[PDB]
């Protein structure tokens, strides 16, 4: 499987003149103010991925950020709440056109409580995601082949999952519900950055 | 001054305004089991309308016209609940809302008490009495204590909204609040559809 | 408030030629195999009560038991699950025509989670129940006046509560639901005596 | 080897169900009957075969199935019938009133364990292995997978044999009348769930 | 291993003219008032065991009970708290000279929190206890071979465990503490039968 | 209310030629290895009390310890588990003839879950214990009158409570149960000093 | 006597002393979100200085001089919080500190209540009112009750420190407390860096 | 190579070094009840010394020389435990330490698994077997499995310390870690004195 590794940014957008792009991130942890963005992964859905190493202190990634800003391109995430927060914190741009397979799973796979990407890929695609490298030093100057393959696996299948989840949202008549959740998701990520990451803002208490 | 009505407002003469305070009373917290019993409205002029909703009542045209009017902001405290029961009962989901509980959670960061009683006490030195919160709101005739509790829940929302808007401006959270209000009707729909116990945005 | 105190049993049922009788018990504790029946309270709903002291090791109370066995007389309890268990354990007869105000409250007072008799009496009747004597030596040879008044207070209002709860069950169309619950309640008390007192027999786990 | 007959909508007729007791199970889109539709109803006569009935979205009628559900001369055997009774009554409007539940029976007889699931019971009582891999699957799919069909059938193929053993244990420990009263209330317990008390033990002190 | 299976009682005490006997029980569950005694197991420590089926409603087992009341014979249990209760409840004799390997483990195996018999046998003896039949129908008229072997495995090793725990109690100077725990253990079992099974009688709350 | 305050020890035993002495302690906290014994309180039951301030580092108290050692004098405590541990840890003598009103309450006041001394004195004697000074500096050179009264209140009523609990133990036929619990209590206190203060040594886990 | 100042002390004339009592008020418990609003100081003479901190204020030279002065002990109650917000706001972490809450946890072993209100009541028979703890500390004008609460938090720390020092000596824990106070600034830094929810010394 | 000794190292010939890896085995987690049974050392050269400590042993002169030598850093994994039992047993608290568990918590922010086994697996692809962790460490003769487990706990600490030092430098947390290591002996002392269940820095 072809995985193109880059330093800093995509060299150009020639592989991303598309309606929808799969996006994922790797970091030194779950706390965007402490744990820096280390990797950004992209896939056009053609079975290949781009794995972009983000340097410490890196302030710009113009080609990546152009995609994230392009309202004509849907950014597909799994649990985009996290990715949106670290991407916006790092480069100062919050995408506003998104699809999230974890929210989609919670709205459609009502017959299970397991909504992780590994579980979804196994059930919907018979694809095995290995999570061995999930907790690894993503800030390493040189990523191992296993790290690169894990990072790519998080974006290689999101188009196919989105297709299936769109079928399920239509079947159960929840398209407008999913759309409103996706519309709010960038602000949910902003709330996390602003200090409400532990607070369900809609809860009674 | 509290105007008590059966079924619906007699007319909209008191609600040619920019924003209306809205609250509801029910037989409990479960909209599929616990019917809407009372709808309270206030213009902010210190008067309230308390509308008794009958069992099985399917319509209330004057109330619903207000709820439908995109030029009128519906102010709630914890509108998540009121939006659900109103939409479930009359079939219309308001889409222009302000919620003082979300606003409190976004501004009163110096406390963990965001109930309406606590907010009214701190911001207005107004005393809300919760004694009738748990009462038979389906009664044919509401007690004087019930009518006054129901009215107290809308009499102050305009004044609270003004203060919270100052706080949202001061701490630069106006667009955060606006996106939360924009999603609140769909959050209420999610509750009606079966996700009332689920934070749809949580990782697990 | 007339409260007639008896040793062992009523002398006759002349005050109980009625369609429903309010019943409550006091004991040495919540565990019927360890904590003996000490007091049985009755009221016809006329604002008077009978308080019957049960002796240690007492095996029969024929007038009381005739009432408990009479299928033409509904026995009204608050939380009859407990009273039914201790009554059947002590005298060998399980009443099978019952009404429970706590079950009725849970089926109708859906706007609260407080279903205690004190709470219900306050809300429905504006009647104040003092629970100071609830935890006291109910096995004492002579009950104090405060004990006797607490014991009587537990039965003096059950008819009035049943009337209101019957109105609410009709209004919310739950009469057949309530009837089924009352029909099962004696066997729920039996399940407690047999060893399932800590088990919700209908739960998935 | 196990004959599994798959149907769309309803049984074609009741020729296989002129019997005193029928094993019943359901598959759905989830645990919430107001949100999660009935997708499959499974039946067995106890002869080692099973009928697996796909229920369409929006389907309001299943006349032959519902005939059995309403026939008071036929005991409907479930495992954890509390759930099945709720979604069946919610979908077709008929609550069965003559039932036997192997989970309740297990709680009243297998006092030497805390594991009352169907897989555990089949393993202990029959040395039969139940595989739960398809329990969480898309039961609304237009075509069920072979694995799905076999899971669905496995939930009804053994209930008669389990009922027989549990009746033996209920007699031995003298709990027949207790079990009977539990089964008599179970339909109303399922109704309480539909009406809004699914999270409430109605008999609890608090 | 030789496992002698008996109905009702030992035929005689020819194998039990010894200073200490290993004892275990099987039942229909953990609640002695509901769940009858089904099996009593004994071993003299010679690698053989006796497995005694107790009939429903059986009131007498004179040879077994002679041993239980013989103050010259220490009764060894693993978690005797349970066995003492069901034995005393069934036959009316509470042993008063006992040793418990679970209490002993809690007083000596301070380097672990796993005090079950299976864990103890693996560590101290490299003996594998299979727990598959622990939850089984112990009231069956004919016990399976696997049930018989499980029941015997619970007594075949208690002498060997006791010898080791005695060495450890001496080594850490806790012999008098263990002795006082064993002296109280029959009353702890009695407390369970009387209604305090869920109460640590010595706790502050 | 006559309360005699002493430094170090009783001046003599003239007020303690009796069959039972009420005993309580005050400390710098709940951990006997960290928090030193500060006060020992005694009462003969005559409505007076002795309050003995114990100095930091004090290793003996001959008159007090004579009483603690005297097999012919029952030491009455409320929750003696604590007092026994700190007394034995400080002066090296573990009393072995004891009565504990908290254990007695748990064996008799089965109609409540409130077994503190304040609640017991309220119910059984209509005596009000004020707990304001329970958390105070018991190591202070000069105790306040409020502290002295709190300390004395803990021993002034134990004789009267013991009398009532002995009546209840006899009534419910639990005398031998209580006696066995009191007999183990000194070893329960030793178990705490040795490192099992957080462990119910009789629990299955 | 309570002196209210804008931005900073006018001078250090009242603080030519060995130890100063310090407290802070904020918009909440999260230093990256909730700005510093008030800094309170007392010399121990029964008077207090209440300093209102402006939104976006970056410097307070006289206050920061005190905070940086290695010759002056800064006395806090639960300084873990005050150290974090003061350092995050003005860039200077005090490194000579005494904390009465740590002191209380090391000496008041006979209770589990270590709040400032409980300590003042027990040790001084002084009643601290908490009514204004949760209030809008960012208000342009502080109420008298707010000012008195702020001042009450520093007016007694000298007297409490004196008592706690006697207890630390009596129970022979002086070097334990010193080591705790020595690490406290770094514990506050760990909070600012993202470990505020983590006991860094715990096994798990 | 694993060298097993009774009582003490025979000499310090193998420990004329800048840092020594140290671990302990005991009869349990409570130092006042559960005696020190084994002390393990390694110089980092791939060999280890395993010292059986006798019941009631008060002296280990060569070992204790290392522990009090301020020119030698003592490397631990979760030294909070080892420091407590060593100081309780021999009366000397080391004052120059490095802890791989604290270092992991400060650097391996991408996981919540900070045990030695997980650390060795990720950082070194070294498999630590925990089978003997709960065993009778007071046995007169340790099994080979026990000896290998005990040695494994020190054979890799130098290599881990080097990697953690790289991570601390990369993320600029060196002074944070130093302060944590400085307080760690006092944290172990707090455990011995009776605060083992208390986070002394917590609000409650």
């Amino acid at each position: 499987t072809e995985i193109r590794v880059h330093q800093g940014d995509l060299p150009n957008l020639d592989n991303y003149r598309i309606d929808a792009v799969a996006v994922d991130t790797e970091t030194l942890g779950l706390q965007p103010h402490r744990d820096r963005l280390c990797v950004v992964q992209l896939s056009s859905g053609d079975g290949t991925a781009d794995v972009i190493q983000i340097a410490k202190g890196q302030k710009s990634a113009p080609n990546l950020v152009r995609l994230l800003s392009d309202r004509d391109i849907t950014k597909i995430f799994h649990f985009g709440r996290f990715d949106l927060a670290i991407l916006a914190h790092t480069f100062g741009v919050m995408p506003d056109v998104v699809f999230c397979t974890k929210i989609a799973s919670k709205l459609t796979r009502t017959y299970t409580d397991r909504h992780g990407l590994k579980e979804i890929c196994g059930e919907l695609l018979n694809v095995n995601i290995s999570k061995q490298q999930q907790s690894s030093d993503w800030a390493a100057e040189t990523l191992s082949r296993a790290q690169i393959e894990y990072a790519a696996s998080d974006v290689l299948y999101l188009h196919r999952l989105k297709d299936i989840f769109e079928e399920r949202l239509k079947r159960e008549e929840r398209e407008s519900v999913a759309k409103a959740c996706f519309q709010f998701l960038p602000m949910r990520a902003n709330l996390d950055l602003l200090g409400w990451s532990e607070i369900d803002i809609f809860a009674h208490s």
